[PDB]
């Protein structure tokens, strides 16, 4: 029900290709004009948004009636599907348990005297992954409304069709969506392993620069002594090789393809390892692609229900798609992301046992990792928050939890990369408790 | 034994994919916008 | 290039609102503000931005 | 030179590399190439780059 629609509606001319130009030419756009309804097609040639009953030319008073309808349509689909390990029933978080290495002691037979019972506790993380999304996809369909604007049956059930399919693309896609968040949270809270790619210190030749780093950082994730310096909880994990995907832009994926590829008498000395999957390219800024394991990706699955009802007093169906999934990332898996455009210095700084149960009067030790692109080795301060005069962490992050305190301590790690301005502070945390002492009371000395 | 805890803990973030989805309605961040959990996705999924 | 203002077409009750978006076409790596306005209207009927 | 710095650093690498496996590994060793010049010699299958 419109009017004064001016078939010229998200049109911003760069040129008028008539009347700038074709009218007036003299250069490359003479081949239009021995065409003499060049006019009529630079009107209404790029499609019309809005229809308009227009009248016939030799009888008005007769409409001219449209007469062909082509019902578009497309099926989409997930490509990191097989990124889902499986249905979760019965649970709404998982606990993810992980051990790793210790710190070797000297052989010494004079401190072993009084050493025997001493009790060393493991380092171990735990990481847990709640269910994160729980949606639902709304589709109605007024049957009896849609047969006023179809003359066809045929062109009425390809149209019932595709809302079917409407909802099966929205849902696919947005599982394709939700996925693809995960890596751009991950790179936003600074957890993925920076890797440059596109600074080539050497000289001219850099045509290869991503292809060597990207197959030496893709061989340093499998070396069986393992790293400490891929995860984002610096725990010394491995991959096998056989694990890694490769998540990469369509923009480097023809980098790679052109640029190396061919001129390749050997290919498979300068493919990328492991599994390459394509997408777009990421959200995030200057990053390229991501490197990860298989079990990087902690995605599951809750519900799937296809629901409907009917209303009678509207004549129409509602479709309800329920999608309840638990989209989470394992911190324990490597997971390296190859940058391009200027990054900071220092991403992560990781305290390291993360959460503690200190005694009134007791002692812990704390250490920082320090993630940090080009190794500048960024000075740490440590810091308390939430204590009283008693409490301090002094040097290389050793608490002492006074006898006078019941409250949930924060262990900080400044990093600061910044300068004489609002500056730059790279803080990590970790979490303290303290169980109470009976201290024996009062005064002393 | 822990009570209270925001669960931010330790992140320190370049840019806040709260206010990148939504104060950026140019560019390069509208495909999330059209997510309906996406608070619970990006200020959880990490773990 | 380009911004595409998505749904194109509206009938919105008189009273009730509506939802727009809009696509701009950077050829470049950049952001760019998009001014939302409405022509037309009575005294009221404003779009908020977003 | 520098195995980073051009593609023919990389190549002299290369040459430099195979010119001292055979070295060691000839018959009638040297008494280059170890650190008590003893006139020892080497294998190839013994050699681990």
């Amino acid at each position: 029900t419109f009017n004064d629609v001016k078939t010229s509606l998200g049109i911003t001319e760069s040129y008028d290709i008539v009347n700038a130009i074709r009218n007036s030419q003299g250069d490359n756009f003479k081949s239009y004009v021995p065409l003499a309804t060049a006019n009529n097609v630079a009107e209404v040639g790029a499609g019309i948004l809005i229809n308009q009953t227009v009248q016939n030319d030799f009888i008005t008073s007769l409409v001219d009636r449209i007469g062909l309808v082509v019902i578009r349509q497309v099926s989409l689909n997930n490509p990191l599907k097989k990124f889902k390990k499986g249905q979760i029933p019965l649970g709404r978080t998982i606990e993810e348990i992980y051990t790793d290495i210790t710190k070797e002691k000297q052989y010494d037979a004079e401190e072993a005297e009084q050493k025997v019972f001493e009790r060393e506790m493991p380092n171990v993380k735990t990481l847990f992954h709640e269910r994160n999304r729980q949606g639902f996809y709304h589709q109605t369909i007024q049957d009896d409304s849609l047969k006023t604007a179809f003359v066809s049956w045929g062109n009425f059930e390809s149209f019932v069709s595709s809302i079917i399919n409407a909802i099966y693309n929205s849902a696919e896609v947005d599982e394709y969506e939700y996925m693809k968040l995960l890596v751009d949270n991950y790179y936003s809270k600074g957890l993925f392993t920076t890797v440059k790619i596109d600074e080539p210190t050497s000289s001219t030749g850099a045509l290869t620069e991503f292809v060597k780093k990207m197959r030496a950082t893709a061989r340093k994730l499998t070396l069986p002594q393992g790293s400490r310096d891929w995860n984002s909880m610096a725990v010394r994990t491995r991959s096998y090789m056989e694990d890694l995907h490769l998540i990469i832009d369509a923009d480097l994926e023809a980098e790679l393809d052109v640029d190396v590829l061919a001129k390749a008498f050997n290919m498979n000395r300068t493919d990328f390892l492991g599994n390459v999957t394509v997408i777009d390219g990421f959200a995030s800024t200057g990053l390229e692609a991501v490197l990860v394991d298989k079990d990087w990706f902690m995605v599951y699955d809750n519900l799937h229900k296809m629901e409907t009802v009917r209303n009678p007093r509207g004549l129409y169906w509602n479709y309800y798609y329920h999608v309840w999934q638990t989209l989470s990332v394992s911190r324990f898996a490597n997971a390296v992301a190859f940058v391009s455009g200027d990054v900071p210095a220092v991403t992560q700084v990781i305290v390291s046992p993360n959460i503690a149960a200190v005694k009134q009067g007791g002692q812990q030790q704390f250490t920082a990792y320090v993630r940090a692109t080009n190794a500048k080795d960024h000075k740490v301060v440590w810091s308390v928050e939430g204590g009283s005069t008693g409490t301090a962490i002094t040097g290389d992050g050793l608490l002492s939890v006074s006898g006078n305190e019941d409250n949930q301590l924060t262990v900080k790690a400044t990093v600061d990369i910044g300068t004489e301005d609002k500056p730059k502070l790279v803080v990590g945390e970790a979490v303290v408790s303290i169980r109470p002492n009976n201290a024996s009371g009062g005064a002393q000395a």
